[PDB]
């Protein structure tokens, strides 16, 4: 058996593996991580835990009758192991059942999902690669952690913005005078990438403390990015942000502050938003006052916030979390607005960054070539055929129905199954008790995953893959940065009868008839190499040399140069020259007015940044409930990643998720630290153990999404959830029409002391038939 080391990466960074007599016993940092995250440990235990899926397994209902099924026991771990041949021969038959009888229209492949990072085995691209050679399927658009602002952006500054590179970390260090970080964590969030993860973002926060610059945090929990900086705290109450911009705007035109030549020379529309903003069109005269009854920040603090920002070299870097709320839309849209009044878009140090906390943004790139990997075909092949994301639950519900996006009308797909690897949208998605009921609707479920999640669960079939460990591997380090490439090296042999996306896709193809054309002739290595050498020609032709495969094999990395990269400004060329130099708006200018959006006529997204009010908030006219649950991403996981394995063991209160109480809250319930408690609203209800601690202000609580769904009852609706999947207490509904962005941070609730019958976590064991 194998003894020796292995260097590869993942989400959490790059790391070394130890491994003894064929099996991996330690997972060590790499020693040029800055940070390295405390989740490696977890990463490890996620290939042998006992949640690990071994074989094939169909759902015992489903073998036995079909699409006459009973599509309620889903999820009651009813299944039935199978060989490999026969579950390749079902799904194969089953993909092509519907596409017979169905068309494209009937397949739903959007599978979303974090997945795992690597060019070759991307598994949601590679089953859009299979669904393509299968006749076509139904695909998805934008994400859930953007879903409002990359819509609005574009209409307001011209680019998407929120995934683009930031102004330098190091330029901040030496121009910023006042850093405040609006509704973003990013001590917290910076752990892990969307590609291997550099942890750039650490050394950024280091140099803004040692230089001395003033940090002011706007969030309603008392984050690590707080204590780090022993900053300046403002707890606003959630969802209220908007209204704290616009009381800050009304100061700045009240005292006469704001910068009348930036407006004037870069932006349009203004003078149709001041009348707003004074009370002209309304009789509500946004001011301070009228903010801190919205929001409960004091007046005077507001009014001052606004001059210490008009005054000093400042730089918003806003979090979004607050546009994951109904109306989202709003919060950037009004941060754009805000910055545009102060003037110091375009200047060193100044501005506004909306990628701050997220993936290494603001950390210098590098001047090395792209890497790319295996595409889904469809630019060399030939209902709606697109959905925004978060509607897929309305979609299986309407069938035919039309729907509002971006400006135009579109109707959605009659879908009768759903594919879904490297996701899990029964941990995911708003509103579980909604889309339980909902998933009836679908024939037939097929999911891929290496861990019983709750989505694996609920599958008709579910096939085992392997982890990013058990197989070889081509990487980017660094999704701003492009520091280097990774090989990611194979660590040990698939686990149990585990096998790579690629294969289970590859297997399924050729009963479609269509093999070679999946694979191209190609196998593991040939298409690794095939990446890297294309990489290598574009480097070659910028100047940048690169190794021979092997070598670069042989060396496990390869760094580009950082030249004139750690210099950058976000937007100042635009500002330099606006003329030789515009935006990609109508105009060509920063749009507080949009003349695109007032022709839409939607009424949930006026045509200038405006205050609304959103469907349940706390100290709302009439809100039911009276606690806001901030379902933020969660410190220890990433989303639902790692909840089985060790980790669970140092937050978990009485094996359930965490929720963080406030004294006052929990002393008014009679509920004490350590207690198992009820949460539940009109939607759901769920039970989570208290930390009790003065972190979250109070009339909040605190419980991360990520939380493995653990019903008592399949059948029985509005079953109580064991564990604590936060989306059980959520809404699913659109942020709006213009994006139609999830609302997972819209949620109000009530808690109480469970005092319930004892209840037995069973979602952290396998199901007793796949032992
Ligand atoms: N209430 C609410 N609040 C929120 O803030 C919130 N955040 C949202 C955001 S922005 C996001 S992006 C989503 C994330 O929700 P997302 O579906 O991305 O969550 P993951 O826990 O990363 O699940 C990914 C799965 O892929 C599996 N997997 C990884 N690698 C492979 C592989 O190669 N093969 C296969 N077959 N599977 C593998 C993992 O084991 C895991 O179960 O949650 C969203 N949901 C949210 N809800
Ligand atoms: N540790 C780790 N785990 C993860 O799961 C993870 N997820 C990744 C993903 S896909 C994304 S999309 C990004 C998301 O980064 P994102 O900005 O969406 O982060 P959140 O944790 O949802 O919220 C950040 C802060 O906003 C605060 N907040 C909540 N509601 C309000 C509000 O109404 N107003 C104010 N002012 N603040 C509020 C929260 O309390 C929290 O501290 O992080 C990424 N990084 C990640 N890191
Ligand atoms: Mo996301
Ligand atoms: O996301």
């Amino acid at each position: 058996l194998a003894n020796g080391t292995v260097m590869s990466g993942s989400h959490w960074g790059v790391f070394t593996a130890t491994v003894e007599n064929g099996r991996a016993t330690a997972f060590t940092p790499w020693e040029k991580d800055p940070h390295p995250s405390p989740m490696l440990a977890g990463v490890l235990d996620s290939i042998y835990s006992p949640t690990r899926i071994k074989y094939p397994m169909v759902r015992r209902e489903f073998l036995e009758k079909g699409v006459n099924a009973d599509r309620s026991t889903r999820g009651n771990g009813d299944f039935v192991r199978v060989s490999w041949d026969q579950a390749l021969d079902l799904v194969a038959a089953e993909v092509k059942r519907v596409e017979e009888t169905y068309g494209p229209e009937g397949v739903f492949g959007g599978s979303y999902g974090w997945k795992s990072p690597g060019r070759l085995h991307n598994c949601t691209t590679l089953l859009r690669r299979m669904l393509t050679l299968a006749g076509g399927y139904v695909n998805g658009a934008g994400d859930y952690s953007t879903g409002a602002a990359q819509v609005i952006m574009p209409h307001v500054v011209g680019t998407l913005e929120v995934y683009e590179q930031q102004t330098a970390w190091p330029v901040l260090a030496e121009n910023t005078e006042v850093m405040v970080f609006w509704a973003a964590d990013p001590i917290k969030t910076s752990q892990i990438g969307w590609v291997i993860p550099e942890h750039g973002a650490y050394p950024g926060l280091e140099a803004l403390k040692a230089k001395g610059t003033k940090v002011i945090v706007i969030d309603p929990v008392r984050t690590k990015t707080v204590e780090f900086f022993g900053a300046e705290h403002i707890t606003p109450k959630p969802q209220t942000d908007v209204a704290i911009m616009l009381g800050m705007a009304h100061t700045l035109v009240a005292e006469d502050l704001y910068d009348k030549d930036f407006i004037a020379n870069y932006t349009s529309g203004f003078d149709k938003f001041l009348p707003y903003l004074d009370g002209e069109t309304d009789s509500t005269p946004k001011t301070a006052e009228w903010a801190e009854g919205i929001s409960g920040v004091p007046a005077e603090t507001i009014k001052e916030l606004a001059r210490l920002f008009e005054s000093k070299r400042t730089m918003l870097a806003a979090g979004w979390s607050m546009q994951r709320m109904h109306h989202g839309e709003q919060a950037h849209w009004m941060l754009v607005t805000l910055a545009s009044m102060l003037g110091q878009i375009g200047l060193p140090g100044g501005g506004f960054g909306l990628s701050y906390h997220y993936s290494g943004g603001g950390t210098p790139s590098t001047s090395g070539p792209a890497l790319a990997g295996i595409t889904d075909g469809g630019a060399a092949t030939k209902g709606a055929s697109v959905i925004p994301v978060a509607r897929v639950v309305d979609m299986l519900e309407n069938p035919g129905a039309e729907f509002d996006f971006n400006g135009t009308r579109s109707k959605f797909p009659d879908v009768k199954m759903a594919y879904w690897v490297g996701g899990n949208p029964f941990v995911h998605h708003q509103d579980r008790n909604r889309m339980v009921k909902a998933w009836e609707k679908l024939e037939t479920f097929v999911v891929h995953d290496f861990q019983w999640t709750p989505t694996a669960r609920h599958a008709d079939i579910v096939l085992p893959a392997t982890t990013s460990y058990e197989r070889n591997d081509i990487e980017t380090i660094g999704d701003y940065s492009n520091t280097g490439i990774l090989a990611m090296k194979k660590i040990v042999e698939p686990l149990y009868e585990a096998r790579s996306d690629y294969d289970i896709f590859a297997a399924v193809a050729e009963r479609l008839g269509k093999g070679a054309e999946f694979t191209e002739g190609k196998d593991e290595m040939g298409w690794i190499k095939s990446f890297y050498d294309d990489a290598a020609k574009q480097g070659k032709a910028a100047g940048v040399q690169m190794p021979a495969f092997d070598a670069f094999w042989a060396e496990g990395i390869v760094e580009f140069p950082v030249t004139d990269g750690a210099d950058f400004v976000r937007y100042a060329s635009f500002r330099e020259d606006p003329l030789l130099n515009p935006l990609g708006t109508p105009t060509g200018l920063i749009e507080i007015y949009s003349k695109n959006i007032e022709k839409m006529g939607y009424d949930d997204c006026p045509a200038h940044p405006t205050w609304m009010e959103p469907l349940e908030r706390l100290d709302g006219p009439g809100a039911k409930y009276p606690l806001h649950i901030a379902a933020s991403h969660p410190f220890n996981r990433l989303h639902s990643q790692l909840n089985g394995t060790v980790l669970r063991e140092g937050y978990a209160v009485q094996g359930h998720e965490p929720c963080l109480m406030h004294p006052d809250d929990a002393a008014a319930r009679g509920i004490a630290d350590g207690d198992v408690v009820r949460v539940h609203n009109d939607r759901g209800q769920i039970l989570t153990g208290v930390k009790v601690t003065d972190a979250v202000m109070k009339g909040v609580i605190q419980i991360y999404e990520g939380g493995w769904y653990d019903p008592s009852d399949v059948t029985e609706p509005g079953t109580l959830d064991k564990y604590g999947d936060v989306n059980v207490l959520s809404a699913d509904i659109g942020t709006s029409k213009l994006a139609q962005g999830n609302c997972g941070q819209t949620v109000l609730a009530e808690v109480e002391k469970y005092t319930g019958p004892a209840v037995t976590l069973t979602g952290f064991v396998a199901p007793k038939a796949a032992e």
